[PDB]
């Protein structure tokens, strides 16, 4: 489904790879990351992410959205402090920026 940086994510099977090595995604990590990458370049509020994260499983209520973002950044970013793929939009929320 989706490639960015050294990552490949399969939205249907929940398979993720870093440099082709299999890397797991908890339910809530997966829920947040899928909401982000499925809306490329649309900044998403915490409320809208929480909402989009809801599936038929323990997903949205696993951890706070900001803690999920922080964990996803530590997984995907060379520097979590200056993120490339999971960016902050001041006033607003978070955004996936492809490539």
């Amino acid at each position: 489904v989706i490639a960015f940086g050294k990552f490949k994510l399969n939205l249907g099977t929940r398979e993720m790879f870093r440099e082709d090595e299999p890397m797991p995604l908890t339910s809530g990590e997966f829920a947040v990351l899928k909401a982000l990458v499925s809306h490329p370049r649309e900044p998403l509020s915490r409320d809208k992410l929480m909402n989009l994260a809801r599936g038929r499983e323990y997903s949205a209520m696993e951890r706070s959205i900001d803690v999920q973002i922080s964990r996803l950044r530590r997984m995907v970013e060379e520097d979590p402090a200056h993120p490339r793929y999971i960016q902050t939009v001041w006033g607003l929320g978070y955004v996936f920026v492809p490539d």
